[PDB]
């Protein structure tokens, strides 16, 4: 049950949320995995001794993703560690909402820094590093192409931006036998879901209880309840897989069909 | 390395190209095949044959997919001799070209029948019978979305239809369990292939050289070779995966990044 | 105010709905259309008085736009009355809700044969008569694209199928200078709408107020209100002006921004 | 001739190229045209000349459109000179082609900041000035979502953002009736063309003679022509006719049906 045994991955914000589930779910498939974190330390040392109950080897690495000279760095220290990469999860990211008038440089600069500058630095060190039969996976969100969302421009945006480094990435790593593909989830239950998930349930408001908001998501979904950082985690490490080859260069939503 | 043991699927036109190799790629990892095939009955017993190399069950059933009854019918066979059914991938179709103005009712008809009521049926089907867990894969083509190729809409259409059936079938086959996805390959070595690839070759014309098309071909594709039935195949078979469960209603392009 | 003097159109399906909205609004820019009607005989002489107290020049043609041979003898007819024809709208339709297990061979070709053969055929008439300069737009819906819906998919594939139409007609017209797209309406108040809408509303059940029903619409419209036929036929008669003729083989979708 | 009579436009980049053509096809329908540039004072000058010519009235206003306190300055000047606005087209921009692994954080924000970050403020800004039935259109390219061009993550990244933003800013927009749309232009003659069209010609290489490019190019369009600033300021016309009032928060390519 060790796909991915003797494989190398690096994630982006493994320290909790989504990215923790992706770093063990490729664990759990043999993977040894470099956890970054921002800032995060505890919870990250907290993922590295969760894979190592599971048998999987991991290190926790700070790099400051919004920063692109640290996320050369966390690439540098990941190969000292490891020897090599293979699998590159871009998932740090932030959820922001703000009246378009009340936009500032800084507020438009912070969230482009972290949500899209720093991705296309991880998949710049991706490209400059993975192995054959690599994988570099950007993290966009449904709500890249969402209509009817308001005071959410920087968001929808940044996470747009993405989707084009994909298809660009794509054309720039085949040479190197490394495929790049994107993730769109839809809800995923974590910290940036219990804080943000009231602006995407049907008849939304600030300050609907968590269960409703959670019941309200599910009903809206074929499969009758929302996502989990496992549910990701498990369809990345199927698209890390010898089979996903021929998937290159594509914006996959995962979202059990709902929203 | 048999992650579908235990499991069921049935491939329509399984006897050669395409759903050839998609058959051969589930049984490789643990399936028992039902090998579809509407004419093609020794190729079918071939591919039965190939599948007990691989240590694979496997059974060839005659079925005209272009007429619903017979569809039902296959259904009930199959279930009949393997007890039921966890995957269904729909792939039987056909090429076409010809000068809209040439078009007839029968033509139309003809196209429509295979590539668009066929898999509507073998949908329909799939969600009659496949087990919880299941999957429903369709299939479509880069073709529908593409621009530029001439006299070749009832193509286009009839594959595009197909990615609105996708969605609907999804939240159709939810409380069942069973998630509803659609391929959209890009050029695949098969004899439908080798018979229409070189409208697609950049600077192709009737009557150019297969090496010199596959050799275009490949040059644009990132990996630099062009795709075989086992890259579908691969492809399908980690669609099928439980690891996949929250991919449900999509179109995934399976090109490699190319055409 | 007549952009479109000395122009012809044909408007499928014009008695009555969206079709009546772009007939009226075609004809108040100055073309002369021929409004063709499939059973509403006096709602589309009804449409061609409309017409008259507009200035405008009209023709009630009656074909039975899901049999090829009609559509055929509609041109044919068309042509010979205002000699010529340089704007074809491909309107008919019929919404259609059916739990996929259901659904038969007779009602699946019942709605393809309106819904996907007519307008192909209604596409392959515009180039055969269509004049340079001239456009053909197709209808498809937003519901072909949308996620969420259940027993829609009859209608969802019918309309998808229709977008491949575009981007494949656009080709096969060039020569002859007219472009094709698509347009791919949200709710528009209608028979059809009336009937249907209910669906499509946030919290919808069958026997919800219509009142309700357009005010949960509107609300999700960023201009506060449903869209009428009107709506439809002024984004029509912009598509139909010289000005548009760089818009070539899309699909566009009008919907206010909504739903 | 006059549909545009009484109303006030914002052009960014209306020096030359398609910022040209768009002022020009608008003033040429009675729009006044308030003429930024960055640099081009010259240019600039000379459109609101030929503005002029065609009976109507122009002013050029320098602003770094790269620098959001300049935007909301030119933004002031313009309301300041005009009294107000009611359409605001959203066209500077720059290509880039760079090995990802060569490109530094000074390129990125190079890059972004004028072809997204910009956007992103005259955006805003018109959301701010807009009056009632007024129009943002924000400019993408159809490489925002082409596959196979190498060496352009950075535009492809820049542009796909600014989808996003369209999207945003129509919910954002709705309560003061201007709708927001986004034009994504396939290759149009100006000086970006001339430097940067041969990646996109077929066969392509640096060095190629532009003629060649040229009918390449064309030979690859259904209209049998490139594209010219007419063109995309002929469809930017009509955008800004009430007629396009249904059309809202959709990015529409404008390429003639061709690359
Ligand atoms: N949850 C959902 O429903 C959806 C989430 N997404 C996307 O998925 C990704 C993860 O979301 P989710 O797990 O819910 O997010 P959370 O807010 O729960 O956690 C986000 C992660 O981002 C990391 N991070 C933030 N800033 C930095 C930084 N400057 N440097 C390094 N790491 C950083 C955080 O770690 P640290 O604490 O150390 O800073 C944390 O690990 C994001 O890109 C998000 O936009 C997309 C669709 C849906
Ligand atoms: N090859 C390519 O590059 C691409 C192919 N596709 C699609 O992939 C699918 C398979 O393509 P490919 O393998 O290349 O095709 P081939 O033409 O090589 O084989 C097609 C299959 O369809 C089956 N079939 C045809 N008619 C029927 C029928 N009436 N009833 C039952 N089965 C039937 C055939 O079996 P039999 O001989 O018994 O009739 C055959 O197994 C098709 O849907 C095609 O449109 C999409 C994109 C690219
Ligand atoms: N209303 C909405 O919200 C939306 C509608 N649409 C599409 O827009 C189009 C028009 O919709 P709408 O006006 O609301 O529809 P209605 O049901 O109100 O009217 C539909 C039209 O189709 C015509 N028609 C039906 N069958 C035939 C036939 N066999 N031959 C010739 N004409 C026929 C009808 O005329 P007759 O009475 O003579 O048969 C009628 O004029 C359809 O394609 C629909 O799917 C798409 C998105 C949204
Ligand atoms: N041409 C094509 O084929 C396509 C072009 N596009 C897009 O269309 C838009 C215009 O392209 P095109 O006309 O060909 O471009 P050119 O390079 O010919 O001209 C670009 C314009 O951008 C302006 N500009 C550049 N920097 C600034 C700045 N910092 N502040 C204010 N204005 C600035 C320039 O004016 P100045 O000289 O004063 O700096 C110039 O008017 C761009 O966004 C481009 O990406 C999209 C698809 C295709
Ligand atoms: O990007 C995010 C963040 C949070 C969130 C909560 C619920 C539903 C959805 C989200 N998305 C997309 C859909
Ligand atoms: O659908 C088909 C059939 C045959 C074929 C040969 C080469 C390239 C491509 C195809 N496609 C899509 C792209
Ligand atoms: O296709 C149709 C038919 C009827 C209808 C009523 C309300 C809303 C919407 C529709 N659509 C799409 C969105
Ligand atoms: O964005 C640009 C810039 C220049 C150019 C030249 C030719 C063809 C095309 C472009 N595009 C998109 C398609």
């Amino acid at each position: 049950s060790k796909p991915l045994a003797g494989k190398v991955a690096l994630t982006t914000g493994a320290g909790r949320g989504i990215g923790r589930g992706i770093a063990i779910e490729l664990g759990r498939r043999g993977a040894s995995v470099v956890v970054n974190y921002g800032s995060s330390s505890k919870a990250a040392e907290e993922v590295v001794a969760e894979l190592k109950k599971l048998g999987a080897q991991g290190v926790a690495i700070q790099a400051d993703i919004s920063k692109p000279s640290e996320v050369v760095a966390l690439f540098d220290k990941a190969v000292s560690h490891f020897g090599g990469l293979d699998f590159v999860m871009s998932n740090s990211g932030m959820e922001v909402w703000c009246d378009e008038l009340e936009v500032t440089q800084e507020l438009f600069d912070k969230v482009f820094n972290l949500n899209t500058r720093g991705q296309f630095f991880v998949a710049q060190q991706g490209l400059k590093h993975c192995r054959r039969g690599g994988r570099i996976i950007l993290t966009s969100s449904i709500a890249a192409v969402m209509t009817g969302i308001p005071n959410h421009a920087l968001y929808a945006g940044s996470k747009a931006a993405v989707e084009g480094f994909c298809r660009a990435f794509a054309v720039d790593c085949g040479a190197k036998g490394v495929t790049v593909n994107c993730i769109a989830p839809g809800g995923v239950k974590t910290d940036m879901f219990d804080e943000n998930s009231w602006h995407y349930a049907p008849g939304g408001y600030k300050g609907m209880p968590q269960e409703k908001i959670d019941e309200g998501l599910a009903n809206m979904n074929p499969l009758k309840r929302i996502g989990y950082p496992a549910d990701i985690g498990r369809a990345v490490s199927a698209l890390c897989q010898e089979e996903s080859e021929w998937i290159n260069g594509q914006v996959i939503k995962l979202t059990g069909g709902g929203i």
